[PDB]
Parts: structure tokens; sequence; C-alpha cells
């Protein structure tokens, strides 16, 4: 299939900005209808419907639901929709030719979009177990454990989305015969922003098969709209061939994703993976969604504990810090307890510039390196830095990324010989793991993507730094007087 | 007749300090065994064993479980208890002489206390709770679906104010039955030991009201004093005071899900049922999970609530700045040109702007000559803020406006001719409107005297908002101080 292969290549030419909200195709495990709500007249119908219902989608276009779905059920659908907002609709189940379809209704472009998903013919204790978790890591462990336990899926993962966008596999429950994924990082380019919008606006994305031929959805433009059909809010969609082949080369044939949402933001993704195709029942579909609606609230509540404790120990930090500031230069005294400065931000590497021998601690490059690094701090004038990239401001400084890649540095406003640099290395060294569209390849792409880019600094973490400079800006006048 | 009444009257005198952490008795719907940790020798046994099992309870002390629980089941619970810390324990169902007991194990004072209790929609429920947009709507759906699953007639949710009093914020009453929405009862209605036991655990269950507690024998702890710690035990005697309280209501079965915002008792979901009924283990955990989930939502959504107020408060202060700047005669009198905006800045009902003998009042406040003394009494201390939960408690002659002006907060710059931006609040007696010995009416009536002259509490943000205006008033006057040119 040479003619198919090169035609697939042109798809890979552009993927960051590709129309995926309006593919014009749906997965073959259901039916799709686009109607005018008051009369329930068909505007769009997929080509899958030929294999289950009347002849051709074009003839059904422009007609009423009373023909395709028969009588009685049409009036039932009209009664259920009525004038309701279509929020928290009860469970519906239809049977047009002995096949049971779950009917999910929503409204797009003032049109009734109805998805007939084909369906083939404990919880409190687990919530208590989630509540019993004392830290975030144990929470992740128990959540993935029970999800893999009851979902029945061979592989269950969870990614957390950093502010930079490169997802991190923070936990897993992999069964034997799949590779481990703890600490794996994949670039944000692996998920287009349109797919991110689709994930955030929904709560559950299911792809039961990654080896399928998308079915046409004709007419591609609505007769009364002359524009593409919004399929964002439909479970029955078309999977892009690029991520389809990604799944094929990832070993995953059936996948799920529970979009963990915190305050309108996509905190992460409870993902799955299964070589044998599996069709998920709605009862378990809601339970997994109920996990995300609870766990994301539980996670945000638990980091709300963590962000309080970390901020709390930051508050105490300057309390014991300032006692040694008052004991005896101001930036000279902080070097006698280097581990106390580490916990203020989580630097994993610190150094204090003083006189000539810049007394570094933890891990740190040679003095010939840090000396030619802090010069790009005080010329700008900013007392603090949020430097994921080491060499964004200092181009030829790529020789420090072995140890020094994230520079949130402070100093006294003294123009000469001051500073206490908190080096966070590249995330590449922190996590050790292990053709085209491979998890191995995206790891390699991430290595170039992460090259020189370090771990993100929290706003409070920079604030907690600013207090240390402010605390050092308190007793200096007392030090000057004394 | 009089003999029973004689005992109760002595009990009613010392309810505020009564030992309910060590009742010495258990409810008749199960058994309790306190054992030595390594050998499982019966250290304490309830008197109900002569009925549940038939063996005398006076004896059997200091002997292994083999007499009652056999050897195989004793070994099973030995394996379950040992090296587990009892953090997460699966369901243990035992069958002694054809009777099924659900086993709950814990440890108090280094002894194994074992309690033998005689024996799809969750996803939609969680989705419905998460879909709530407002706190009142959240309460309504919570109580309505709790009444939908649990067969208990009345379902209420009390939100405990920081003062200590409980109010029924939402209620799902059965048709043709008493209505308690908007009710208030005092803090003394629930003792501090009871509140500690509520916050320590998650559920309190009283299957039957008119019940005779069955005591423990031997009563005194064989090891040390302080008796048996029945604080983490689901099976525990109910004090006759609250017992007759429930009996008067007509409700004989009572559920109670302790809503905990971390380590604080935010409130209680109470299911009152007029007919005795059971709970079942599956429903017991589902109700507990609802309280754990709902308290997560309240804690999360309350943060949404205050942030909305914080955004509204911050925006108003900059909004008031534009109004304040346009004034040409008096900064605070100019602030009175938009009084309805001033009311909602801090949260209040009456607002008074005080000029020289001209109290530019707006809303519900006394006539100027009465709160004049309150304005001068502020000058007695010169406090930047005067957040007062109770007015008559601090200001003696507060009865002249105790009905309407009880919760007072104000602020003013130090000036020769002082002003006021007093933010009154009516006593919550006026806000509440609801229809002999232990009744909600007398509880409401005893609450009315208890909460006489006390309005709702001022939050930290409310007190903070007054300072921001005072900073703005200082800053606006600071610009006014230079604009004499
Ligand atoms: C610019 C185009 C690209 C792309 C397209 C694409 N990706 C997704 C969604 C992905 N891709 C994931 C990639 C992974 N990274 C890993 O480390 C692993 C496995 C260990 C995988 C699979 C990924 C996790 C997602 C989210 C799915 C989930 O369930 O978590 C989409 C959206 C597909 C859809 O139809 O929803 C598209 C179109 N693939 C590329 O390789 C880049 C170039
Ligand atoms: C000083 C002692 C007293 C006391 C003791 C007591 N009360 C409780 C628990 C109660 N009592 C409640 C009473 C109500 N007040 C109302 O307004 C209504 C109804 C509208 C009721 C029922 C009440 C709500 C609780 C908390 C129950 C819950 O929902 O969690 C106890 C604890 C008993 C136990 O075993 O749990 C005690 C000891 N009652 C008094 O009236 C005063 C004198």
């Amino acid at each position: 299939s040479q003619l198919d292969k090169d035609a697939f290549e042109v798809l890979l030419a552009n993927c960051a900005d590709e129309p995926i909200q309006f593919p014009g195709a749906i997965q073959p495990h259901g039916l799709l209808f686009t109607l005018k709500e008051p009369e329930l007249t068909i505007l769009q119908v997929s080509a899958n419907v030929q294999s289950v219902l009347g002849k051709v989608p074009d003839q059904l276009a422009g007609q009423t639901l009373d023909c395709v779905l028969g009588a009685g059920w049409a009036e039932v659908i009209r009664s259920t929709s009525a004038n309701d907002s279509l929020v928290d609709v009860p469970r519906l189940l239809m049977s047009v030719e002995g096949v049971e379809f779950e009917a999910l209704l929503h409204r797009s472009q003032e049109a009734l979009v109805l998805e007939l998903e084909i369906q083939d013919k404990n919880m409190g204790r687990m919530l208590r177990q989630l509540h019993a978790a004392a830290d975030l890591q144990t929470l992740y462990e128990v959540s993935v454990r029970e999800i893999q336990r009851m979902t029945g899926y061979d592989r269950v993962l969870i990614y957390r989305f950093e502010e930079e966008g490169h997802g991190q596999v923070i936990a897993e429950a992999s069964a034997p015969a799949m590779e481990l994924f703890n600490g794996l990082f994949f670039p944000a380019s692996d998920i287009p922003e349109q797919a991110r919008e689709l994930y955030r606006r929904n709560w559950l994305r299911i792809i039961p098969d990654a080896n399928y031929t998308p079915v046409p959805l004709v007419p591609q433009l609505r007769p009364d709209t002359q524009q593409q059909l919004d399929l964002s809010f439909s479970t029955l969609r078309s999977v892009s061939p690029i991520h389809c082949q990604y799944m094929k080369n990832m070993g995953v044939l059936s996948s799920m994703s529970v979009s963990l949402i915190q305050g309108g933001k996509l905190w992460g993704l409870i993902s799955c993976g299964h070589r044998t195709p599996l069709y998920v029942s709605h009862e378990l579909r809601s339970a997994c969604q109920a996990i995300g609606q609870v766990l994301s609230l539980q996670i945000s509540a638990m980091e709300a504990l963590e962000v309080s404790r970390q901020r709390e120990t930051k508050i105490q930090t300057l309390q014991q810090l300032h006692q040694m500031m008052a004991t005896s230069d101001v930036f000279d005294g902080l070097a006698q307890q280097p581990q106390l400065l580490m916990d203020l931000v989580g630097a994993t590497g610190v150094a204090i510039i003083e006189d000539r021998q810049t007394h570094c601690y933890g891990n740190c490059p040679e003095p010939s390196d840090i000396r030619a690094l802090h010069t790009w701090m005080m010329a700008g004038g900013e007392p603090v830095y949020a430097s994921h990239h080491l060499s964004s401001v200092y181009p030829p400084g790529e020789a420090y990324q072995t140890l020094a890649s994230g520079v949130l540095a402070m100093s006294l406003p003294k123009p000469v010989d001051n500073g206490v640099i908190w080096f966070r290395p590249e995330v590449k060294q922190s996590v050790q793991w292990s053709l085209r569209l491979q998890p191995r390849t995206s790891f390699e792409i991430w290595k170039v993507e992460m090259t020189g880019i370090a771990t993100k600094w929290s706003h409070g973490d920079v604030f907690a730094a600013n207090d240390l400079r402010r605390s050092a800006l308190e007793n200096d006048l007392a030090r000057q007087v004394s």
C-alpha cells in the first residue's frame, strides 16, 4: 500500500493545528444523528447507519426521525428532550432492530445531536480507601490499583500535565508483558490543543479500537448551516490516524481517558491500555467518571493540604533562618545550614556566592560555571527568576545542564558579589527510563524538548524566595547599624 | 412513676459535663468484647451476652475467646488484627449459633475491642452533586437523594456556626410531617464530649429510642481507671436526655453522618425515622462515603464561595475609589451617595454614615440620637474596627436597639469630628422564622434567650474589608490632605 503510506505522511505534515473537532467521521460502535429539535428532522446522518438501518444517508437527510427510528420512540425522545436543558438526563435505551443503543443527547448550533452508542448484550469502600490516603503518592497508588482492579484493563496509567504541557506518567498498575512507564515524559506536541479542549470540555474519552476504518458522515456540511458539524461533545468520534498509529506502536488497542479537571483546568489524565478490544458498559463508564469527579476534587483537596503544609513550613523556614541571620555577613550565615535553604523551594542544589570561593552545596557545577551564570540576573534587575530554560538569556551556556539547568536566584541589591542560586537540574536526569510514533521516540523527542528546560517553579515557591530576600532585607540595616 | 422521674431530674442538672466517652453500657443490637492483645483473653464483656449467647457475663472474664468465638474464628481475627494497624480492615462476618454478626475491630488503651453488630446509582449521585452550582442547591440535592436512598422519613443537615449553635440549612421532610427548616438549637443541646465523639468518628446510629441500655461487666477496667473507652465504638449507650429528646419528636431511629472539614465538625446530616429500623452494612458505608464526598465538595465549593466574595470585595474597593475620588466635600459622606453598594461590601443589612449631628443613615438603623452614643463609645478605645458579635454584652444600654442593631462593626479615621461607616446586622432572631421539656420549640425558645442580642459572626474577610476601606479612607484623605492647593 505505497499510495496509502505517502497519503498518510501528508497528514503528519501538520498536526499542531489540524481540524479534529469536525472530522466528518465517527467510530463504528454506534450511530450519530443531527436534527432540528422542534420537529426532529434529520440534518446529518452517518454512513454507518447503512449497515444497521436504511439505504443511504443522503435520502434520510431532510426527513424526520419518525421514519429512521420508527414511531413511539420518536415521541419518547421528544418528551425526554422537551424544553429541558439536557443536563443530567436520565438513562435511555432504544432498540430499532433488536440492537440496544444508549441514547445521549446534546445541542450544537441550535441542533439536536443524538449519539446512539452500540451496547453489546464496593464503591463506598474504595472511596473510603481513597480518603484514607495520607499523601499524594499513596493516593495515586491506591487510585490506579483499584481502577486496574475493577476496570479489568490490562494496563492503567495516570499522567499529570505540567504547566509546560509535557505529561508525566506519575503512577501505573501495569500487568505483566507490558513495559514499565514510571517517570516517562512525553512532549505536549503529543496532544494537540484541540484534543486538550475536547478532553477538558468532557469527562471521559473512550477509544475501544485503534485499528478501524472511520465511517463517512455525509452531508459533511449541514444544509441549513453550510458548515462543519461540531462533534466536540460526542463520545462517538473519529480518532486521528496519527495517534491511532501511535497506539498501534504503543501496544495499546483499546484506550480510556478520564479527564481530571481542577477549576476548569486539565490537571491530568487517568489513561488505560488493552491489547484485546473491550466495550465498556455504561455502569462502569459512570463509575470511572465518578472517580475523576471525586479524585480530582480529592486530589485538589489533598494538594490544598500539601500547598498549606509546604507554605506552612516555608513560613517556619524564615523563623529558624532568621535566628541564624541574627546570630552573625547576612548571606554568609546562610551557608552554615545548607539543607535548610534546600527545603525552602525544593532546589535539589544550592550555592552561595561570597568573595571568591563561591561556597556551593549539594550538586553544583564548577566555580568557572556558576560565575558565568548569575551575570544574567542583575543586568535585567529582577530580584527573582522563573528559569525553566537555563540558556534562554545566556545563549552559549549549555555546559551546565548536567547539573545546573533551573536558576531561580536571588541577591542583595548590592551590585558587587552577591547571590544565592538554587539550581534545579533538567528533569531529564531526574527520571530514568528504559522508528515513528513510539513511546520510546517521544521520549527521545522529549529529550531534545527538555534539553535545557528544568522543573517548573510554583508562584508561592518564588514568593517564598522573595520573603528570604525580604528577610535578608530586614536585618541588613540592623547589621549595618551594628 | 416518680422513681423514674427522680433519676432523670438529677441527670438533667449535669448534662454539660457527663461522661459519655465511658458510658459503661452498649445498645442491645450487638455485642462488645474487650480482650488482651496477644492472647485474646476476655477482659471486659457486656451484660447482653446472657441473652445474645446465653453464657453468664459476670464470669468469662480473663478467658480466651474460644468459649464464645471458638478457635478458628479467634485465629482468623488474630491474623486480621496482628500487624495490620487497623487502618483499613475488610468486612468480617461471623456466625455464632446461627446468628450473623458484622465484626468491627479497634484498640483502646492497648486492648482489642471487637463489636459484633447483629445482622450504579452511586455514579449518578456523585454526578448530580458535582453538577450543583450553588451551596443551597448542593444542600437541597444532597438531602433529597439521601432521603431517596435511605428509607428514613426526615433528613436534615445542620451547619454548626462557629458560635456553636446548629441550624437546619436544608431539610427533606416526608409528606404530611413536621417542618424544621430554618430551625435553631443552642450549643448546649449537644455536649462537648458528644461533639468530640462525633468528630472522631463518621457515623452515629441509634436504631431505637425507647431502649434500655445493657451495661458492661466488670464495669471498672481490670487494668487501670477511666473504665472502658467507648469513644470509637459504634455500639455505645445513648444518654437518656437526648434519648427522650428523640422520643418526643416521634423519631425512634436516628442516623448521623459527621460532616468533617478536615478535623472540624462542619455539620451533621441527621436522618430521623419515626419507626425503628436497621441500617445494613452496605448502606452504612454508602452514607459515610456521601458525607466524605459531600464534605469534600463543601470545602471545595466554600472556597469558591469566598473567592467570589473576595473578587467582589476587591473590585468594590477599587470601585468605591472612583466614587470616593469624585467627591469634593467629604470622603465618607460621598461614600454615602451609593449606600446599597456599601451594604454588600462587607455583608450587612443596615449602614449608617455619621456626619456632625447628621447621621446619613441608609437601610434599617435606629434614629440618629441612639447610635450617637455608640459612635462616641468607639472613641473610648479608638479601635480601627469594632467587630462585635454581641452588642449588649459589651455596651450595657444596648436594649434600646437590641432587636435591630446587635451585630455592629464600624471604622473611622482619627479626626476631631469623627465619622462612622457603621455596618449593622439584625440579630439572627429576626432573620429566623419558624413555628415543654425536650422539644424543638423550647429548644428554639431557649435558643432565643441564648442568642438574644447576638447577630451572625463577622468573618475575617469582613473585618479585613473594613481595614481596606480605612486604608482607602486614609489614602483618599491623604490625597485630600494635599489637594488644599
Ligand atoms: C501533533 C500530533 C501528534 C499526535 C496526535 C495526537 N495525540 C493525541 C493524544 C495523545 N497522545 C499521547 C501520547 C503518548 N505519550 C506516551 O508516552 C504514551 C504512552 C506511554 C502515549 C500514548 C497521549 C497520552 C494522548 C492522550 C490520550 C490518552 O488517553 O491519554 C491525539 C488525540 C486523539 C483523539 O482522537 O482523542 C492526537 C490527535 N501524536 C503524535 O505523536 C504527535 C506528533
Ligand atoms: C446538656 C445536655 C443536653 C442534651 C444531650 C445530648 N444531645 C445529643 C445530641 C443531639 N441532640 C439533638 C437535639 C435536637 N435539637 C433540635 O433542634 C432537634 C430537631 C429539630 C433535635 C433532634 C441533636 C440534633 C443532637 C445531635 C444528633 C445528630 O444529628 O448528630 C447527645 C448525644 C447522644 C448520642 O448518643 O449521640 C447528648 C448527650 N440534650 C439536651 O437537650 C440538653 C439538655
